[PDB]
Formats: C-alpha cells, structure tokens, sequence
C-alpha cells in the first residue's frame, strides 16, 4: 500500500490529547495561535509549520524536530502514494 | 548554528562536484529549469515531490533533503521569531 501516512495531527490527538483531555481551544491558547489553526491540524487537513513545531515542542514538552519530521514522514509517504510509480518512471540518475 | 539552505548542498557537494547545467539537472528529474533555479539560488525550499526526484537523481535518501529542509526552517523560525514564540507560548497545564 504501503504503510499508511501518519498525519501530525493524529499524534497530537491520539497521543496528547485524548490523554491530557484538552479541548482545541485549551491547546491554542496554550500555543499562542488561533484555535481555527489547532482545529486544522487535529482534523488533519493543515499541516505543522516551523513556527507551529516551535510552539508545540515548549507547550507539550518535545523537541521540534518530533513534529517537523511527523510532517516530512507524512509528506514523504503521501508524495509516493500519489505520485510515486510516476517519478520512478521520468527521473534519470545523473552521475556526470 | 545559522541555518543551512539545502540548495546551497545542492549546488556546493553535487552541482560543482559533479559538474552539471542547471537544465540537464532539470531534464534529469523531469522538471522545469526555474523550478531548479529556485533551489540553487535558495529562494526557495525543497518540496517531498521534488526530494523523491533529488533522492533518485543524485542517489540520495528522500530525507536527506526533507531533514536539510526541516532544520533549515527550523533555525531560521528560532532566529527570527524565538523571542516573539518564548514570549506567546504556555506549557499546557494536564
């Protein structure tokens, strides 16, 4: 398939807040954003920013790469469900 | 630590080892020669499209790039707006 995207925010929501029982509003204002942007993330349809990593790592207590590299695995993986067979097909390896 | 572009890698360990146009690394990964040139010249970041493509051009990891990226927006996020972040932002209280 192969294994499935892990958005950013099904951490957030699976790991961190149905433990710490927040709300969405609770954690933005935590953040200093705008709880639109935390509905976003938790809904999985925005992504995290480097600012929004920065944010999340002192709220919560991780470092910033956790979130950043949630959001490039994810990416990764989604690029190559989307388009993968495609850029296998049309990139040439340059070696001079 | 100041940040790192990854087009500066790109352009400083594969670009003036290897000796490649702008175009023919275009031609290479199937894209446009401004899409290349926005890397190169740094005004631009690396995309998971675009690291796929890099990562089987230049026989790279897809994370060599997204890691350089991600650090890359990361201290550039900490010098211009830690202080703006440090001063906005409260541990949750569980």
């Amino acid at each position: 398939n192969g294994m499935r995207p892990i958005h950013p925010g099904e951490i957030l929501r699976e790991e961190f807040q149905k433990e710490m029982g927040f709300s969405a509003a609770a954690l933005a204002r935590a953040l200093g954003v705008a709880t639109p942007t935390v509905n976003n993330i938790l809904r999985e349809r925005g992504g995290v920013s480097a600012d929004m990593a920065l944010r999340l790592s002192i709220c919560l207590d991780t470092t910033p790469e956790f979130w950043l590299n949630l959001q490039t695995a994810f990416d990764l993986r989604t690029a190559e469900q989307q388009h993968g067979d495609e850029i296998i097909g049309s990139v040439q390896r340059l070696v001079a």
